[PDB]
């Protein structure tokens, strides 16, 4: 199987919805497919679907670093904890990657996690 | 009862292929099933394999047919030698020999400490007019 989940999200609706997850990110954070989709990622750094807000745990640096990245068109890699659906803790290596679309605007973004 | 990861797997919308960054010539390690059912090939008739033969017409020509972009090639080429992203379009073949045009996009993975141990490929299929007649 993949050796790492893969997101897609719309980068053209509000705030970055989910359309794709694959297998292994439904396996290793304990969401299923049909929970998050349409949904922004950052609900996986609250920990369980419970928890309203995200875990202090949670790198607010590299955060705001993954926003950024986002806001402007460009390529991110880091590290952040996230959590499964039962809350346990995930370290998250994660890269983004933005998809041009035919001219020559952002259509989706690539998201790629290796759980470390 | 327990609830089935897949359920949506119908909708992916793009291939996604892994390659070994550190094993010589980016051999595939993974790729998924949008990439099996529009390119027609197997997993298990790619892994090890580097990418390129997508540029062959069909499992049975040895060599890069010559409508595929070499220019294109190139670029590719130095994207992945110089670490860099890569986006483009590049035209490729189906197992049963029809032509595809591939959106490829190429982004590096940093692992550990502190070097390129993966290179993930994800393509968008879409539209040509290219036609190799009947
Ligand atoms: C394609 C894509 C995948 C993402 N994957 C994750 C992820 O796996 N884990 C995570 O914590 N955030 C992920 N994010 C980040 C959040 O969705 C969001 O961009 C981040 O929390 C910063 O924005 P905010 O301050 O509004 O929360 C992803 C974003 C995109 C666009
Ligand atoms: C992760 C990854 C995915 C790739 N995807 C394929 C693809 O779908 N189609 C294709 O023609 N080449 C793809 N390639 C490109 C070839 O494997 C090769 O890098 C390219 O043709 C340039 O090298 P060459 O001139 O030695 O053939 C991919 C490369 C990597 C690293």
């Amino acid at each position: 199987t993949a050796p790492c989940g893969f997101i897609v999200t719309d980068a053209v609706e509000p705030d970055q919805p989910i359309i794709y997850v694959n297998t292994v990110f439904e396996m290793v954070t304990g969401y299923r497919a049909e929970e998050v989709l349409g949904r922004n990622c950052r609900f996986l750094q609250c920990r369980g679907p419970f928890a309203k807000r995200r875990h202090p745990l949670v790198d607010s640096m590299v955060v705001s670093e993954i926003r950024k990245c986002i806001d402007e068109g460009i390529e991110f890699q880091g590290e952040l904890l996230n959590f499964r659906k039962d809350g346990s803790p995930l370290m998250n290596r994660l890269r983004l990657t933005p998809i041009y679309g035919d001219d020559d605007t952002i259509t989706h973004i690539i998201g790629i996690q290796f759980f470390i």
